């Protein structure tokens, strides 16, 4: 997250730390969200060979009672997904066993288009800048939404199945790192992080979670 503040701890506790773990380089890291007490969506460009997931923290680096370390026994990439448009970029990854609800870990659920020039807000634990790390705690942002044509220079973006996220004019956005995780507006999850420029310069494309609510209802049906 660039340009964000840090998160009040455990205050959005439905977020989940992704490790995605690939056989022939080093851990790589996503952020996602706690749909079902065995589920959690983010991005298709984050799958791997194995994903581990973190929920209940705040400061990553330090080990505290509200971190539940849970398995991922199943991804669930949107058959659909497109590698080189990036079009249908949403899984679903099943977890083991339920999570513990506490304070600090709990889900989000979002029912069955919100209008441009709303403000709404992505968390993450992404990078902060360009030449920066990902940062330790978890870090947020207020976001625009933008019109589709702020999008346009993504020559793959789609208006119907994407969201176009974050006034040009300043450098807040999400960024690497915070791929994703969610979007909300007024409380509900509306969009997650997907892609954008290496530069980081907004608008960023997330999915438009509304697109995909009934493949999404199908999985969870199934398993
Ligand atoms: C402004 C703005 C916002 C979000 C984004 S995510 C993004 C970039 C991306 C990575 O690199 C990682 C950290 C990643 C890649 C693979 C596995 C796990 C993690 C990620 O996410 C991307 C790459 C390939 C496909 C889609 C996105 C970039 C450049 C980016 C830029
Ligand atoms: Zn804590």
């Amino acid at each position: 997250i660039i340009g964000g503040t840090e998160s009040k701890p455990h205050s959005r506790p439905y977020m989940a730390y992704l490790e995605i773990v690939t056989s022939n380089g080093p851990s790589k890291f996503c952020g996602g969200f706690l749909i079902r007490r065995n589920f959690v969506l983010t991005a298709a460009h984050c799958a791997g060979r194995s994903i581990t997931v973190t929920l209940g923290a705040h400061n990553i680096t330090e080990e505290e009672d509200t971190w539940q370390k849970l398995e991922v026994i199943k991804q669930f990439r949107h058959p659909k997904y497109n590698t080189s448009t990036l079009h249908h970029d949403i899984m679903l990854l099943k977890l083991k066993e339920k999570a513990s609800l506490t304070l600090a870990v709990g889900t989000l659920p979002f029912p069955s288009f919100v209008p441009p020039g709303r403000m709404c807000r992505v968390a993450g634990w992404g990078r902060t800048g360009v030449l920066k790390p990902g940062s330790d705690t978890l870090q947020e942002v207020k976001l625009r939404l933008m019109d589709p044509q702020a999008c346009s220079h993504f020559r793959d973006f789609d208006h119907n199945l994407q969201l176009c996220v974050g006034n040009p004019r300043k450098t807040k956005s999400a960024f690497k790192g915070d791929s994703g995780g969610p979007l909300l507006c007024a409380g509900v999850a509306q969009g997650i992080v997907s892609y954008g420029r290496s530069d980081a310069k907004p608008p960023a494309v997330f999915t438009r979670i509304s697109h995909y609510r009934p493949w999404i209802n199908q999985i969870l049906q199934a398993n």
